[PDB]
């Protein structure tokens, strides 16, 4: 199993799970998140086919060892993660939006209007669809 950790991130996990299930790769990929989900995000996500239901847990050190890839939703998580990450694992850490190909964004935005919840899911659909394509081709390179 390839293990993906998302660190807005309950939404990332839910979108990525659905994308994996669409390509029938559920046996090959497990998703998790870290560091009850927003009731509005749950409603909106559900209307677009995504089951947003993660118990919000914290990133711990063993996550850097246990997961194969770790995806930050914005730039500040990204450098925070790197600053925290053992040297040997630093290559596992990616920005989510680096997988976008049609939305021209530099971070996943924090949703504040209510179109804001849709915009987060739009960005995640694009990035997650491309991320699964890349994961299937081989090592993630960036």
């Amino acid at each position: 199993s390839m293990k993906l950790l998302f660190v807005r991130s309950p939404a990332a996990e839910a979108v990525m799970k659905k994308v994996i299930q669409n390509h029938h790769l559920t046996e090959k990929y497990i998703c998790d998140s870290a560091g009850q989900a927003d009731s509005r995000m749950r409603k909106v996500g559900k209307s677009r086919g995504y089951q947003v239901d993660s118990i919000s847990r914290p990133v711990v050190s063993s996550d850097f060892k246990n997961f194969d890839y770790i995806f930050a939703m914005d730039n500040d998580n990204y450098y925070e993660l790197l600053d925290r990450c053992p040297e040997q694992y630093k290559q596992k850490i990616f920005k989510m939006v680096d997988f976008c190909t049609t939305i021209k964004t530099t971070e996943v935005p924090d949703p504040y209007g209510e179109k804001g919840f849709h915009r987060v899911i739009d960005i995640l659909e694009d990035a997650c669809e491309n991320l699964i394509i890349k994961l299937e081709e081989g090592k993630l390179i960036n």
